[PDB]
């Protein structure tokens, strides 16, 4: 999610950029499963013209816990990744990101509390298009597809089990702005649908990793979100979002996301 990882990127003056995100959240699936997590991230990039092509590196850290009827667990996770965000002046945008995540990994509880480690590769694409009804108000249909190569664990003892999540999203966001000569603030809200297909699949164990959160390999949610894009003078932007989902086998019950962007050059 480009807006959630980063912000509003439109018409940033200044070729350099640094940023930082925090996402806290909580969700729940079946068999008494529920999780909570705090995800902290940071990144740096260089904006190009031609066409606003932001391109950078990012590092992530995720403290995560989870509990079912069969276990409690915890997972500390660390990640890195490259991104390219194309903000067209026509209103269209494309966002490409590729990241690696390393989870290590506590599960309890046969017998034993079990310390172990897993990882994943993820490649993401997002395309969208902001159409302005008025200068104050716009509508933005969005689509994003994420494909991954997780090597996690299956089931006593834990043999490894590799699988390929495919997660798809389509939705629309609408926003209206308010502005001085310094400050800009865009209230926004969105609806959408999200699906994931966990290829191979049914036998992957559910831990505190945030990976498989479900029984089986298919799930579908309705996405609801509401948030702000703040804009202060020429360098500093920040943007908050609150999310929630419904009708899924797994469901986000709460989630907060803040961005913060110091843009310079």
């Amino acid at each position: 999610n480009l807006n959630k990882r980063m912000g509003d990127l439109r018409d940033i003056n200044g070729e350099a950029g640094a940023w930082a995100r925090i996402m806290s959240g909580t969700g729940s699936a079946s068999g008494g499963f529920s999780d909570n997590y705090t995800h902290v991230q940071v990144g740096v990039d260089k904006k190009h013209e031609l066409l606003d092509l932001f391109t950078g590196f990012t590092v992530t850290h995720t403290d995560s816990s989870a509990s079912a009827d069969v276990f409690s667990g915890k997972t500390k996770s660390v990640g890195a990744g490259l991104y390219a965000s194309a903000m067209f002046d026509s209103g269209a945008y494309i966002d490409l990101i590729g990241k690696y995540v390393h989870h290590d990994n506590e599960y309890t509880a046969g017998l034993g509390t079990r310390d172990y480690s897993t990882h994943s590769w993820y490649a993401g694409a997002e395309a969208g298009y902001r159409y302005h009804v008025t200068e104050d108000a716009w509508i933005e249909p969005q689509a994003e597809l994420v494909y991954g190569s997780v090597s996690g664990k299956q089931f006593l003892s834990m043999k490894d089990k590799d699988y390929n999540p495919l997660i798809g999203r389509t939705g629309v966001d609408v926003g209206k702005s308010f502005s001085g000569k310094d400050w800009k603030v865009t209230a926004r809200a969105g609806l959408g649908y999200q699906f994931d297909l966990l290829a191979n699949g049914e036998t992957v164990l559910r831990d505190a990793s945030g990976e498989k959160r479900i029984k089986g390999e298919k799930d579908s949610r309705m996405l609801m979100s509401v948030g702000l894009n703040a804009e202060i003078r020429d360098n500093v932007r920040f943007g908050l979002e609150f999310e929630k989902s419904a009708f899924g086998k797994y469901n986000v019950d709460n989630a907060v996301n803040a961005n913060f962007r110091y843009s310079f050059g």
